[PDB]
């Protein structure tokens, strides 16, 4: 029993982290087969970041200007190219630790693990979600760019995020591994602000199911609701509208616990309207929305990799 | 910026996890050099656990009864012994992935990362603390025993916990790697209940410092206090008494932020007496106590391994 915010084991990704230095700038790269992926802003100065022209800045860079180091050993760069907001540095040696991997672009509401790194060295691992406003709430300091987010399906690492930017509000923005930013953000130091941080309703419901499975039940009530009635309350509280697709995804948790999805929605409705009254659910005093239904099933069943 | 509940990278420990089977019971073992460590209750049936005599049960076991498997490859057991509540299974092959390591017995209030495993396979990683009542609040299902907790200091893994038992209240108990239980718990299925779950005051204060560093400051006030005055409130709210040793440990965070330790204590006092008023601190609606002062410095500075 027990339910914790749990990251995937990070060893398969640790073996892919390298240091990338261009001039005075050092960040992290991801070494898969004979390619190292990193943020293109490695080529920028702090000045350049206000209004960088990356294609022009890249003209002054050659293969030998990209210093790539794996632990204590230097990698030889034999080519480089820009794809959207990432650079692909072709090296002469395939990473011998390359896991089975995929690149995936995730949807808002999906979760993933981040391996925070500095100077190519892993510092820690934690769990995040792609927020509905396409930011993530991470833990990133200067030098952490190029750290990646991922999921694991048995032996295959699906990389979904690379870290690029911190907004003035302290939230984080980045790209998929094809170099396309999530949301409207760009790799320049400019006035770009995050939209409404909507709560991921289907994830809250999954976590309430997790609570029931693990003994926390005080919030269950005698009520039910409808999708349309619940969504009137969801709107008031800046929650994502619940759809029939969400209901269907919660089917397995509903079957396991015997609590109809719409009954759990009525529990959530009362929690939103009345608060917690100083009580806790799975050790939290607020409604947690960074566990997906699949996360809950996984952790409550013991799936391994 | 940002502050997250962060575990250590788990790769060095992943390479040490094996499966141990005795008769009908399968759990996890830790393979370091030519020894595999696991809970001695692997030799028990579900019946045996009410009142097991481990020395008598072990008489009926030989080396060949302990099936140890590392991934898909079987290890040959050439000896076995019991040390307190763990078994040490000597194998004929040293683990080639053995990291630099130490065994440490931690103090209540200290934190560590857990690599939850099943059938010798890692499932996830998360951060815990040794509670003042010597339980931990983990996420463990049947088959997770033998999963370990650890800290990393650059390249050295300090193993501090091995998982053994779940109490009827859903909290968890286990041993150090010498097989001595934390607290008064025993590896039998009996009436043993946890004591008061005291809040780790020095950790709350460290996390409040983390909040100030990362932009959350609304709880700072115009007040100060003394150790003795603060401890009158700590007692009322089931907080650990704050000592001068704790004050000294917070010195570096006090120097960085310019907020005197006793001023932060006065902020905490007001939070305990008045609640949060529906506000949050670092994304939490309660006072988090599973970050140590060293954790906060580490995450706010970017230490790597
Ligand atoms: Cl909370």
């Amino acid at each position: 029993s027990g339910f914790r915010k749990m990251a995937f084991p990070s060893g398969k990704v640790e073996g892919c982290m390298v240091q990338v230095t261009c001039g005075t700038t050092t960040l992290n790269g991801l070494w898969l087969d004979d390619v190292v992926y990193c943020p293109r802003h490695v080529i920028c100065t702090s000045e350049d970041m206000l209004n960088p022209n990356y294609e022009d800045l890249l003209i002054r860079k050659s293969n030998h200007n990209f210093l790539v180091q794996a632990g204590n050993v230097q990698l030889r760069v034999i080519g480089h190219s820009m794809q959207n907001c990432v650079l692909k540095l072709k090296v002469d040696t395939a990473n011998p630790k390359t896991p089975k991997y995929k690149f995936v672009r995730i949807q808002p509401g999906q979760t993933f693990s981040v391996l925070a790194c500095y100077n190519g060295s892993p510092s820690g691992v934690y769990q995040c979600a792609m927020r509905p406003n396409f930011t993530i709430k991470g833990s990133f300091l200067n030098g952490s760019c190029g750290s990646v987010g991922f999921n694991i399906d048995y032996d295959c690492v699906s990389f979904c995020y690379m870290h690029h930017m911190e907004l003035p509000t302290g939230v984080h923005a980045g790209t998929d591994l094809e170099g396309n930013f999530y949301g409207p953000f760009v790799d320049r130091q400019t006035a770009q602000a995050a939209g409404t941080d909507t709560t991921i309703t289907v994830n809250v419901l999954a976590w309430l199911y997790a609570a029931v499975i693990n003994g926390d039940r005080w919030f269950l009530n005698r009520f039910t609701t409808t999708l349309n009635d619940f969504n009137l309350v969801a709107m008031k509280y800046n929650y994502e509208p619940l759809t029939q697709d969400h209901v269907d995804i919660l089917g397995p948790l509903s079957a396991q616990t015997g609590i109809a999805v719409l009954d759990m929605c009525a529990s959530l409705k009362e929690l939103l309207q009345n608060g917690m009254n100083g009580r806790t659910i799975l050790g939290s005093a607020l409604l947690e929305d960074e566990f997906t239904p699949f996360d809950v099933v996984r952790q409550c069943s013991g799936v391994t990799f």
